[PDB]
């Protein structure tokens, strides 16, 4: 059944080279994958952990039947499984730059404001794939988009892969479990903030319940240092309260388009939380 959405990979063909990171039930790797046709490409490699139960297998295998259904350049690419063979494995495409929110803290203001639109054009291309597959990705965060070699991003759900995310989340889905594609656009505009602020923490460390009553009283995070004017109003239209009246991704996608083709649009800037 996991077959339906994903290859068995055969580990002959697998090389792990390295232990990334690990856990109780499971280990992130890198390695290399060889593909049929003989191609070796660089890959993550899950695997459990040595004397996993069957209902461990069965969890451990319901991720990769999800990220299987989703063929898209900026949505993490699911190379497939190892499941007549033990340990079982997911196997993904490799993503050297890692997490963009400490990519991104690495290398503050480093980037071109082009380079920074390019990145959140991709990631809004990916959740627009997702949101027309009618999957609701509920933990849209900067530190779930992977970024690779090219400075590629693509969306992934490394968090839950590795409670409702309070700073990410739109009023509604925290007040009632509202989850919709528009949530995801709300979270999207904070992956906006996230990425203009370079890696910055949505609300610094506020007291979740003052995170969810500042939000709820109309405040809003504050323009990032030199932000377009665009792209702080398209974060103000992610975040208005009434979930029918935020962008579709599909309009995210074609504004940042139509930014990233006309560059001149981007020089006029804004100038804790801020209510007007
Ligand atoms: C239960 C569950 C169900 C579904 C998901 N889920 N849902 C999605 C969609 C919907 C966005 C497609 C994606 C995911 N899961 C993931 O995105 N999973 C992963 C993230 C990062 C990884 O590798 C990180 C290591 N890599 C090293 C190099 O630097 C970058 C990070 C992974 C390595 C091996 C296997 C899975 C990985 C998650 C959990």
């Amino acid at each position: 059944t996991v077959h339906e959405f994903a290859k068995e990979l055969d580990a002959t063909n697998i090389s792990i080279d390295k232990v990334v990171g690990a856990g109780e039930f499971g280990e992130v790797c890198s390695g290399r994958l060889k593909l049929p046709s003989k191609k070796e490409i660089s890959v993550a490699i899950k695997t459990l952990k040595v004397g996993y139960t069957e209902k461990q297998r069965r969890d451990f295998l319901g991720e990769a039947s999800i990220m299987g259904q989703f063929d898209h350049p900026n949505i993490i690419r699911l190379e497939g499984v190892v499941t007549k063979s033990k340990p079982v494995m997911i196997v993904t495409e490799y993503m050297e730059n890692g997490s963009l929110d400490s990519f991104l803290r690495k290398h503050d203001a480093q980037f071109t404001v082009i380079q920074l639109v390019g990145m959140l054009r991709g990631i809004a291309s990916g959740m627009k794939y997702l949101s027309d597959m009618g999957y609701v990705h509920r933990d849209l965060a900067a530190r779930n988009i992977l970024i690779n070699s090219n400075l590629v991003c693509k969306v992934s759900d490394f968090g839950l892969s590795r409670k409702i995310p309070i700073r990410w989340t739109s009023p509604e889905a925290i007040a009632y479990r509202k989850f919709t594609s528009a949530s995801d656009v709300w979270s999207y505009g904070i992956v906006l903030w996230e990425v203009m602020s370079y890696g910055e923490r949505p609300y610094w460390e506020m007291s979740n319940q003052d995170v969810i009553k500042a939000v709820d009283e109309g405040y809003r995070l504050p323009p990032p240092m030199d932000c377009p004017a665009a792209l702080y109003q398209l974060m103000l239209d992610c975040w208005q309260k009434d979930r029918n009246n935020r962008p579709k991704f599909e309009q995210i996608v074609s504004i940042l388009d139509k930014l990233i083709r006309n560059p001149g649009s981007l020089k006029i800037i804004t100038s804790n939380l801020l209510l007007d």
